[PDB]
């Protein structure tokens, strides 16, 4: 490691007043724990925070107890100087492996850790120490690189290891020339379209990447529950944009993890799996989110970060279209209180069964899509 | 469902089109040490519906053995047999671990596309080893697997679907590559696959379970294990830095530093786009000087240079297949002097009797014609 990685924030103040933080509570909550309120005063661990995030977390959330845990010193002192800067009295750091996170003698609502996993020997270990760290209704939110999204890197990667290439300049240079000496059709060019990151990427060894079936083993292989993705998008098809594809359809009929696990080969530019476990006694009711019964009348749709409706516009984070008026209407009821049932009641004061179905399968869709989150019942 | 799509008429197909290792057209990249000869013994192993009509075809004066195990393959070549007349041709229902009940040995062994269908893919070179002459070739094509990722990913989803042969599939089949955004791995492929949306070839890459790939090293290591040599790559381009494109490449440069097949690797995942591997292997004792093409010695400048199949030079302008460009006006004056004859020394002589010393021109000219070997533009003719 010649630098730091990731790069240091000097600021915290202006950081999150422009980024957020995926697994952030204060943003995520109701997609980590549907069925309840934001909670500030959660215990929340970071398993390999490295230079920023424990520190974020602990920023945004200054009544909840962050403990942040990294085999870096480096990456322990830049969390102590955003501690200092900032006075995160609730921020506690420890330089220890994920190995031995029962020294702690704690478990915690919350447990984040995103792109740690992969750089353990035993991963497999790994996801069980973070699972005995995990109270009854508690999520592990985790990060793994997906296999068919790094192709590209994988390739380069390997290549630089047969030349010998290391994190000199002289490497440096011949990597940036190696990349601009790429045809237009390599894999690596659509992962493209940050020294730091170049090394970290490309000049750090083999980073290993999983499939969605190898995620949800890692998941079970430590005894717990596969909850679901962060971003439900790259796991299924996108039925909003082309309806009635007898080959979306086909693919609608498996089951979700055969679901996933075809969707993963057809959308390759993802490159990472944010995804969530829980605990096997973890009450289903509190986190099952399933449009095909009757109890998803019941779902409160909510607008997710950085999501919502501008006049006859729906945006996403980067992303504007104009949706059918019949699609609209229905949009315009999303308030985070109203239920599908309620929001079909208020179309139909401007059959009620036809509308009922027409509000199940949109918000189907749309949470597929991460415009909408759903509020269950307590 | 024939694969390959069958041929109506061998006299249309054959003004217009060419088979890689027909002899008639490669004899220089086979055997570099000697010109055509029309008399060869040649073994097609796994003929398919095409492919040994063709050899007999253009190779009137050869004896042509062809083998497959799918009788209406066979067929097919019947067909073409008896409306041309292909005497020289021989067809047998046979599969390549078979291959000794028939008693022969060979010049040349064409095996294109075939050795992954086997149980053991080692054990079919081995069987093609024991078939082969002393000076003989086993020209082969196995799928690579850089080229193929594409393919790979939308078979395993078919499978995963239970997507068969009849038409309800091949429909699905063509709606999900509609589907597929501009950034999947399959959609580069699909560009240069012409046939491939045809119903015969589509369940063939698609719809008929997974065809094994090999990376440069698998190829190889299969060539060796089966007591062969490696001899070379039928096209080059893919498996050597363009630096004749790119000059003074210091990343080319570190890559024209490692052992050839740690190179050739090197490049295979460099330039992915190529999907299949098609190579010769000969036999360990085979005279190294029949075939042995090395642009860094002093016996390099004994080379005669040949423009190959459908390459060459008009006014200020150098061609390949499907490409054309100028050259620079020095490499354009060595480039006027090939005529499959005269040596690369010889050449660099007849540009100096016309910006450098003989020395400085036959060291350009060893450069320039070992930048456009490893391009596919020129073949090499070897002392006999
Ligand atoms: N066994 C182990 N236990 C804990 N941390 C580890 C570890 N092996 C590697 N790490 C740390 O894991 C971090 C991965 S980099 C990611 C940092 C942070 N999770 C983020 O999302 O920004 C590095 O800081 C590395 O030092
Ligand atoms: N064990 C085996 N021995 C001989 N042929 C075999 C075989 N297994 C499969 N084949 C045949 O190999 C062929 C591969 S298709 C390629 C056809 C032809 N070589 C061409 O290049 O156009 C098929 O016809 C298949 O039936």
């Amino acid at each position: 490691h010649r630098w730091l990685y990731p790069h240091p924030i000097a600021d915290l103040e202006a950081w999150t007043t422009a980024n957020w933080e995926w697994f952030d509570p204060v943003h995520s909550h109701r997609i980590l724990w549907p069925d309840r309120e934001y909670r500030p005063d959660l215990d929340i661990l970071i398993a390999g925070c490295g230079t920023n995030q424990a520190a974020i977390f602990a920023f945004t959330n200054r009544a909840a107890k962050v403990v942040a845990i990294d085999i870096s010193r480096p990456a322990l002192d830049h969390q102590q100087y955003l501690k200092d800067k900032h006075g995160l009295a609730n921020l506690e750091l420890h330089l220890l492996p994920i190995e031995e996170l029962a020294t702690l003698g704690r478990d915690f609502d919350l447990v984040v850790s995103t792109g740690v996993l992969h750089h353990l020997a035993d991963p497999r270990a790994g996801m069980k120490e973070l699972a005995h760290c995990l109270r009854r209704d508690g999520v592990v939110a985790a990060m793994l690189y997906g296999k068919y999204g790094r192709i590209g890197v994988e390739l380069l990667g390997s290549v630089f290891r047969d030349l010998g290439l290391g994190q000199d300049d002289a490497s440096i240079k011949l990597a940036k020339e190696a990349i601009s000496l790429l045809p237009t059709y390599h894999p690596l060019r659509n992962y493209l379209t940050s020294d730091s990151a170049l090394v970290d990427t490309f000049l750090h060894g083999r980073q290993r990447s999983y499939t969605v079936e190898e995620c949800v083993d890692l998941v079970t292989s430590a005894g717990l529950v596969f909850q679901g993705w962060f971003h439900k998008a790259p796991y299924y098809p996108h039925d909003f944009f082309v309806p009635n594809s007898e080959f979306y359809a086909a693919v609608n009929t498996l089951p979700e993890v055969k679901a996933w696990s075809v969707m993963e080969r057809l959308e390759t530019l993802n490159a990472t799996h944010l995804f969530m476990a829980c605990r096997r006694d973890r009450p289903k009711e509190q986190y099952t989110i399933d449009f095909s019964t009757v109890a998803a009348l019941d779902y409160v749709p909510l607008m997710r970060t950085r999501c919502g409706v501008s006049g006859t516009d729906m945006f996403w984070p980067g992303w504007r279209m104009a949706p059918s008026p019949a699609q609209l209407a229905f949009l315009q009821q999303v308030d985070g209180r109203r239920t599908i049932r309620e929001i079909a009641g208020c179309v139909a004061r401007t059959s009620l069964a036809d509308l009922e179905e027409f509000g199940r399968k949109l918000f189907q869709s749309l949470w597929r899509l991460d415009f909408v989150a759903v509020a269950l019942p307590a």
